[PDB]
């Protein structure tokens, strides 16, 4: 009834929905629409912040980096205040996935691939990943504004579940990289009514969020049952239909990770 149960969300919510949950030992992949494009929004930052880390070592971390409030040019609640300190790298990686901010991700962008080349940088990086389908295209602001259909600026849930998969759970990042993403999405004060919302509490989730344009929401987790069994969640959606402005519904993440948590049980 997976199907059946994400369609009826998808009636009701007048959102397209996408899932994805990659086959353990014991479960089986769960896949709604799991292969079809979603845009990125602000979800791009978590694996962004990986490769920042993979390709410095963590002495870079702690390098200050300088910008503007001229250079604040979208929705930077962290990098907001740091107008004249500037922000460590690690900080920036800090405000990239806790607080969503997009001037970190923007300044994190071109610690990674200079002036003109940190999107293709960071589209390389998934690609150093085995993802080949996903593109980073534009930089903050603009990558949260592409049209429907357009293939810019989008993975698909399929995609970057695989993609975290590696992050948190696999051999992609070493041991204390690693740690430190874990720990940052663990963090991460953007989740709450999303998949977080939706598994029960004595399970653990970690999790990255994009909110954009023409209704989208994501959140990509890892879920974490009171076993220790663990789970990579992709939720992706939009509500085209309604317009530039139509309003994203967080609900709608919830309950999809309330239909994954009752197969999970
Ligand atoms: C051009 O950029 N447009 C954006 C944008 O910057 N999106 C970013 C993104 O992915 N972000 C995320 C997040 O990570 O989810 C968030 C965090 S979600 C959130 N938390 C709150 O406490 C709250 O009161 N409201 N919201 C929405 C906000 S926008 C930023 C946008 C936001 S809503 C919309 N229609 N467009």
């Amino acid at each position: 009834d997976l199907a059946d149960r994400f369609a009826e969300l998808e009636r009701r919510y007048d959102a397209r929905l996408g899932v994805y949950v990659p086959a353990t030992g014991t479960t089986a992949a769960i896949e709604y629409r799991a292969d079809e494009r979603f845009a990125f929004c602000s979800t791009f930052k978590a694996p962004l912040v990986a490769a920042v880390l993979h390709q410095n070592p963590l002495t870079h971390l702690d390098k200050l980096i300088t910008y503007t409030s001229d250079d604040i040019r979208s929705i930077s609640p962290v990098a907001q205040q740091h107008v004249q300190t500037g922000m460590t790298i690690g900080q920036l990686c800090d405000a990239a996935i806790r607080y969503s901010d997009g001037t970190a991700a923007n300044l994190l962008l071109a610690d990674l691939g200079g002036p003109g080349g940190g999107t293709a940088a960071f589209t390389g990086y998934l690609r150093s990943l085995g993802d080949t389908v996903s593109r980073l295209d534009a930089e903050e602001p603009e990558l949260n504004r592409d049209p429907p259909g357009d293939e810019r600026d989008t993975t698909t849930p399929h995609a970057i579940a695989l993609v975290l998969q590696q992050l948190v759970l696999g051999n992609a990042l070493p041991p204390d990289k690693r740690a430190l993403l874990t720990d940052w999405m663990a963090r991460n004060t953007t989740g709450a009514k999303r998949i977080r919302a939706g598994f029960p509490a004595d399970w653990k989730v970690i999790d990255k969020t994009g909110t954009g344009d023409y209704g989208r929401a994501n959140d990509i987790a890892v879920v974490w049952s009171p076993t220790g069994v663990p789970y990579v969640v992709a939720v992706m959606s939009d509500r085209a239909g309604g317009g530039y402005d139509a309003e994203p519904r967080e609900a709608l993440l919830a309950e999809a990770a309330t239909c994954v948590a009752g197969v999970l049980a």
